[PDB]
């Protein structure tokens, strides 16, 4: 149908933004903590620990199979990168204080995505 066709029109576009966003999100993370999945050969206790793991390359496979419907699930998976690290990792530690920066530099781009998503429809 042409419906389904300017529903997958705006599915597209909305991956074309969060793209931007995903990418934006990253460079907030220089040093490439969360880049990659947490190693299970060099932490191999780590699933007792985190029951869903996230990361910045896995966030990429699912968006360019369109796998996010909206933001909300965008953001929740960015959550997860930084409160899996907050939890795992103490206070002291250079990973904690990564997602810590990550998140307050993170809530400014993510402030205006909302917008833009609501504004654009
Ligand atoms: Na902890």
């Amino acid at each position: 149908s042409m419906e389904q066709v300017a529903m997958e029109l705006r599915l597209t576009e909305l991956t074309r933004l969060l793209r931007s966003v995903l990418d934006q999100l990253q460079d907030k993370d220089p040093a490439r903590i969360f880049a990659q999945p947490v190693s299970l050969k060099e932490v191999p206790d780590y699933l007792d620990h985190i029951k869903h793991p996230m990361d910045f390359a896995t966030m990429r496979k699912r968006l360019e199979a369109q796998g996010y419907k909206n933001l909300h699930e965008f953001e929740e998976d960015f959550d997860l990168i930084i409160d899996n690290c907050m939890k795992y990792n103490a206070r002291d530690t250079v990973f904690y204080r990564a997602a810590v920066r990550l998140r307050d530099q993170g809530g400014v781009v993510l402030r205006q995505a909302r917008r833009e998503v609501d504004s654009i429809g």
